[PDB]
């Protein structure tokens, strides 16, 4: 154990995959590298810690989603204290899996670094989503050149949920935020142009207004969104009052910009692990559906999980939850 | 162990204490929530690790000061080396302790995280002082979570003495000071708006001259001095000489705003510990005493404990030193 | 083990070494205090931890260069893994051992803070050369604290080589890049004004072209190079050709400032450890000497060293290299 004789790292090894479509961002929409137009439609996964940790990541977990459930997109949660709990180079190894497991069933993966909090004050919601702006840069860093030409791995969403709690963690300030995004996207380009940076708004990725009058200076970009139920409050719960209230904080931006809506999803006030922003009687289901069909949004529900709430999944056989069998219906439906 | 298992943290229980009436800043004063003008008088007790470590973190010690010596605060200099050996879990823990005895008694607290040096360079005197910008946010976010609503815990003292120590530690710049300590006020703020925050200059907490032109812009704050007897150096030692020097550097503040002389004292040239800047004859006592009841300057004398000087004991029965025989006599007169 | 008796740092004891002359920057020169021109001639051996590690860290191997290849200098690659492996207090009475040696043969040490990488992002070419804004200034407050007043280390090298390897590692700025070393130079003049800081350059050392609109603000330091063979790329490679360009990214520098070219050297294309940019012919051996020679530059070779590349020596018994035998005899005559 000499630490000069520490090895540079490797790149993936792009001649074990077979032939994929690499996705892209043209304007305001995502399209294939046949020039039809593409749709991120999927689900998260936990933590592939969590997963290991209870003999659940494997294969056939993917292949359930690829072939039962109609997705074309996993979006990974990588959570910073799993990223230094198993260390890099190994949850690198595990997500050399996931790109091999992804790649044979012809769906995409999104790389998402999943912490919630104020990165430049360095202040979080929790522990397990703690991270420096040092550590955020080398996940970054070490994720684009291992993941260099690849076309499984779709899209980089930068930093999972930006909030300040209340300013309880700092001074919520765009022009900081926008400015740090700059610089990962800036760094990501520099080792894979090819790649898509996905960026969030501040209130836990619900508000993009900000991008209205001071966009991201980068092209090739899109935007997240996490529209949760109880993120918008409307007085009459009604399609038309949620529709203009969604067009406000984070819809209007689809007409300029590619968006996904990576976390969505709900249960019942009285279901499992029910918390605020998530309760609702059910109706949010098709409305958020009607909203994002109508248009062109992306998304991942939040989560095919029998653990971690809202659930899509009652157990690991994959028995549906009441959000469960209304997404599967729906994305079974879309892939057709 | 499972990291998505770790709990959010929880408040401290108010429905626990007895009432104690809130201390505020109104001007150049603090009042009770009566309306009363208050001061603050008491002495700073060790690190409550150290105290720990040898079994002397117990009610007993408050007691003893509450009942026999006149004080209504104490002053904890919480080391960041100690946070961290302790944990911050563990250490807040004490802390309540603390909350409860000091609420029985009536008395109050002042927290203080205890660094010497320049944080916007993050060097320090010590590494028993050893904190980064990160780690002191995280503390003030945790402690005015916890106490939000605690009369008991009065004042948070944001960082004990800036100094560059020459410039040696970085390049003094008061703009950049008064901006963090700006940044950590507004993210305490955030949380609890009864508490006082207490802020610092710099020549270890001696030089608050900056804010004549710069003062922090916020409502509601004190201002903390470290008036050592070897701070001021006039070529004749006299209360005239001694009375203009502190007015230049310190005292002039106490016209606008509050004032906390969080820690001063002194032990003779050839006493126990003795070290620049706390070597004096004992003409200091009174001298201190009279300028800063002149001025209605608050204080807690540094310090009571055995060890660490200078000191106010010689033992842990409680024999006075000589200035904490001094000291006594004062607050039991002035608590008259 | 209380943290509160852990001792204040001491420092180096001046009365242990012979008299020595310092040696000083005077326009665009080196001096000695008897105020003859000084030109630094050596070599670079190994961190400290790895020959300590093959027990070859010892007098013996500064006497072999001393007495038997003609170096004055020798530049210590203080790398910030075997910083932190073996600990400040333990890597520095190392250091002083080094110094008394030093001293002891009338040789000089450069301390170079051996990082490679982007210090404003704090991301870096390798593990071993990780570190912090916050370590590196920490670094450089122990060091010159420790060897104030010593005339045997000479020169302080900051960071030993700025890249942002392609601006995957960060959006090179010169502005930022300056503004930082003129941060570290005032910590390091606020404790020992008689030391001369050594700032580098982008693209690995090589680029000091920056420094002809903006150069570092600060007087009495120098500029390094690390001049290796492949950094220029003449289509025709004669002496005309990479003295231009030699001239236009470094060279220029040393008709105001002084230079040491801190690293340079060379391996056949086929050799032991051949990397790009070290590969040559051996016709940039009897290049660059006359370049530097012409101009008056200082510089130590790299490596004196069996294992890392190129090498000067084969083994530990001092059989030369290729370039070692080439240094050694260029060395030995510059002496004469
Ligand atoms: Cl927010
Ligand atoms: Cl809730
Ligand atoms: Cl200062
Ligand atoms: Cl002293
Ligand atoms: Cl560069
Ligand atoms: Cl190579
Ligand atoms: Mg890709
Ligand atoms: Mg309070
Ligand atoms: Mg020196």
């Amino acid at each position: 154990n000499d630490w000069w004789d520490i090895p540079y790292p490797s790149q993936f090894d792009v001649k074990s995959l077979k032939t994929q479509s690499f996705i892209s961002v043209k304007g305001n929409k995502f399209i294939d590298d046949k020039g039809k137009t593409f749709t991120f439609r999927g689900v998260n996964i936990a933590d592939t810690g969590k997963l290991l940790s209870r003999n659940q990541w494997q294969k056939s977990l993917f292949e359930e989603l690829a072939n039962n459930w109609g997705v074309n997109t996993i979006r990974l949660p990588i959570h910073p204290v799993s990223w230094r709990k198993l260390g890099p180079d190994v949850y690198l190894g595990h997500i050399d899996e996931a790109v091999r497991w992804a790649n044979d069933l012809g769906i995409y993966l999104i790389l998402d670094w999943h912490s919630i909090g104020y990165l430049p004050t360095e202040q979080y919601q929790h522990p397990m989503y703690d991270t420096t702006i040092k550590e955020t840069r080398d996940f970054w860093r070490r994720i684009t050149f291992r993941y260099q030409n690849v076309p499984t791995v779709a899209v980089y969403e930068l930093f999972n949920e930006p909030t300040t709690m209340g300013n309880t963690l700092g001074e919520r300030n765009w022009a900081e935020w926008k400015t740090l995004n700059e610089s990962l996207i800036d760094m990501i380009y520099a080792s894979d142009k090819t790649v898509i940076p996905l960026v969030a708004g501040f209130n836990w990725a619900y508000d993009l207004s900000p991008i209205k009058k001071a966009p991201i200076e980068r092209e090739g970009i899109a935007y997240a969104a996490h529209p949760y139920p109880q993120k918008a409050k409307p007085e009459v719960k009604n399609d038309k009052n949620f529709f203009k209230l969604w067009d406000e904080k984070w819809g209007f931006a689809a007409d300029t910009y590619p968006v996904i809506a990576t976390e969505l999803g709900w249960v019942q006030p009285d279901g499992y692990g029910a918390h605020i922003p998530v309760k609702d009687d059910g109706s949010y289901g098709p409305r958020i559906v009607k909203y994002m069909q109508k248009k062109g949004v992306s998304y991942t529900v939040w989560v095919f999980d029998p653990d971690w709430s809202p659930t899509m999944i009652n157990d690991w056989d994959f028995t549906p939850s009441e959000q469960g069998a209304f997404f599967k219906q729906v994305m079974l439906e879309a892939k057709k």
